[PDB]
């Protein structure tokens, strides 16, 4: 069974770039990540920093989660993030996003040894 920390990577780490190239970026990651799969997922973030900073907002700001846990950590600096959110017109199997680049500071819950990011929450 993947583990929380390996799905967060999957689902919202692009360390590639360092944003949002191409107008369909989000289709192609979406599906590349296996977010397509047997239906669309809906809305997903991608996040453009080093895994070593993004894993580090697990020490910075200290925040509720959404579902009320303590775990959550927003991040001190703004990063560079994608949002991708399904158009009005898609339907799976052709699953359509739009893709938004944004420089935001992005709330993580964290979890496990080592202490690392399980959870997207929030961006801000
Ligand atoms: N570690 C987590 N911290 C906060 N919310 C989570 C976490 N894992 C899952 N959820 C979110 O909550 C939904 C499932 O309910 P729950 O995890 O019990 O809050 C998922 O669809 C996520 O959007």
């Amino acid at each position: 069974k993947e583990t929380a920390a390996a799905k967060f990577e999957r689902q919202h780490m692009d360390s590639s770039t360092s944003a949002a190239s191409s107008s369909n970026y989000c289709n192609q990651m979406m599906k590349s990540r296996n977010l397509t799969k047997d239906r669309c997922k809906p809305v997903n973030t991608f996040v453009h920093e080093s895994l070593a900073d993004v894993q580090a907002v697990c020490s910075q700001k200290n925040v509720a989660c959404k579902n009320g846990q303590t775990n959550c950590y927003q991040s001190y600096s703004t990063m560079s993030i994608t949002d991708c959110r399904e158009t009005g017109s898609s339907k799976y199997p052709n699953c359509a996003y739009k893709t938004t680049q944004a420089n935001k500071h992005i709330i993580v819950a964290c979890e496990g040894n080592p202490y690392v990011p399980v959870h997207f929450d929030a961006s801000v």
